[PDB]
Order: structure tokens, then C-alpha cells, then sequence
């Protein structure tokens, strides 16, 4: 009677089949995967606050010294433990269930996805602290994949869920903020849609260079699942979500279909309890 408890960001009704937002369905995988007991909290906010706390930029290493916590949450009554923060949560559960589940969320492996990129804060760290050892490659990883998908998100805007009340007057209000004149700029149509979707497919294939080097299975170790998988798999939760139908189609099939068999194979994962 003390599973943990899992707060969840509430879209459309029925909460359990229009859920979307990447960073808690990257902490749903891993919960799932390490079969560790929990309940979700569905939690009903306004649109802007809500696409707020689903995508946009956090405050901006280690969480000793944040006194905030982003979304999904967990509290779980096993320690009296209160974490926020996706990537904090998946090194929490195997720090404390390392034997149960499907296996260890945190194998030693190499993660050299966009190596270098952030040169400009090597060169010039905004933080001298945290990089935990062991998890520094992955923490580095979920960052990059983070930014990556993030320069991208324009494609699943049209897709946010919004209340069907306050739909219009808060469309209205994101552009305006905007220096815009539509929502169809914003919602991105046309000739930078196509641009951009040509953007996201290239972005994805250097991603794609990772999953297919052991090509026994979908995942980056094979066969073999680890929380790495769930930091790209929590986006592509989102993008089925939230593209159209077509243009999700299309990404499932790019690089040789590599994207969609991650989804497919993570599936077994992606219980919505």
C-alpha cells in the first residue's frame, strides 16, 4: 500500500490514451521497465501554463543545488523521496532498485552523439560541478537529444492538445507574444514546414548512426534496453502524439525504419498505469 506516486501532466480526455509530454513518458519507460510499483497523478493545468511545463526551457547540474523541480515528479513513500526532473528520477530508481525489473537502466556504454557541440561552454563551463561519473555520458546525451528535439518542436505544435474553450483566446495570445500575424505562423505551414521537416529527418539521422551499429536489435546495445533508448523513446511518445498522421508515418520510416522499431520495440514499456 506505498506505490510510488507519479505526477503526470493531464491533456485530453481520456488522460491515459492522449498523454504527450516527452520528459514524463521518458520516466513512465523507465518506471515501467524497472517494474517498480506506481500510481499517476493526472494534473490539470490551463493551456500555456500546461504547454508550458510540457516543453520550454528550464531555469538552467547537479539537484543539491536546484530548489526547483520540473515535471514528471515522483514521490515515493519507500524513503520519503521527492524528485522532479526525468533524468534525476531514472538515476534514482537504479540507485534503489538496481536488481529489479527488466535490468540496469545505466550499463557502461558509449554515448557519441554530437561530440564537441558544446565546445563554447567546455571552453567556458557555466557549472565546474555535478558530472557524476558513470552517468556523465548519459547525462550529456539526454541534454543534446534534449536540444536537438527542441529545435524541432515547431513540427508538433499544431499537435499540443488545447482545451477546446480556451483554445482561440490563447492561440491568440502566443502570437502577439510572438511578433506574429497568424497562428498559422507559429503553427509552421508550407515552405518552412518543409524546411524544417528536411531539418528534423537530418537531425534524426545523425541520432540514427547510434541505433544502427549493433543491428541484432533496436535498441543502442541490440536487443538490450537501457535509459538511453528512453531518452530518444520519450520524444517519439510525443511525436506519435502529436504529428499528423502522415508526417509520423514518414519519420517511423526514414533511415531505414530504425525510428520506428525503437518505438515498436519499446512498446513493451510504454504501459500507461
Amino acid at each position: 500500500s506505498t506505490p510510488i506516486i507519479f505526477y503526470d501532466i493531464a491533456q485530453r480526455p481520456p488522460v491515459a490514451e492522449t498523454c504527450c509530454a516527452p520528459n514524463p513518458w521518458k520516466s513512465r519507460l523507465a518506471l515501467n521497465f524497472k517494474a517498480v510499483p506506481y500510481t499517476t497523478t493526472w494534473v490539470k493545468l490551463p493551456d500555456i501554463e500546461r504547454v508550458c511545463k510540457e516543453i520550454g526551457a528550464e531555469p538552467s547540474l547537479l539537484k543539491e543545488g536546484k530548489p526547483y523541480y520540473t515535471l514528471p515528479i515522483i514521490h515515493d513513500p519507500a524513503t520519503d523521496s521527492l524528485i522532479g526532473d526525468s533524468f534525476d528520477i531514472a538515476a534514482y530508481l537504479q540507485r534503489t532498485y538496481p536488481a529489479s525489473g527488466a535490468g540496469d537502466l545505466f550499463p557502461p556504454q558509449k554515448l557519441d552523439y554530437a561530440v564537441g557541440r558544446d565546445m563554447q561552454q567546455l571552453l567556458f563551463p557555466l557549472s565546474e560541478i555535478r558530472a557524476s561519473p558513470e552517468l556523465a555520458d548519459y547525462a550529456r546525451f539526454n541534454s543534446n537529444v534534449d536540444a536537438a528535439f527542441t529545435a524541432h518542436v515547431g513540427l508538433m505544435v499544431h499537435g499540443l492538445p488545447l482545451d477546446p474553450a480556451t483554445a482561440e483566446v490563447t492561440k491568440a495570445e502566443f502570437v502577439r507574444r510572438a511578433g506574429l500575424s497568424s497562428w498559422d505562423d507559429l503553427e509552421m505551414v508550407g515552405e518552412a514546414r518543409d524546411k524544417m521537416m528536411q531539418s528534423f529527418r537530418n537531425m534524426l539521422g545523425d541520432l540514427a548512426a547510434l541505433f544502427r551499429k549493433d543491428a541484432s536489435g533496436p535498441f543502442l546495445l541490440g536487443q538490450r534496453a537501457t535509459y538511453a533508448d528512453m531518452i530518444v523513446g520519450g520524444w517519439l511518445r510525443m511525436m506519435r502524439a502529436t504529428l499528423p498522421v502522415s508526417e509520423w508515418q514518414e519519420a517511423r520510416a526514414w533511415h531505414g525504419g530504425i525510428f520506428g522499431r525503437l518505438h515498436d520495440a519499446l512498446d513493451k514499456y510504454a504501459e500507461v498505469k
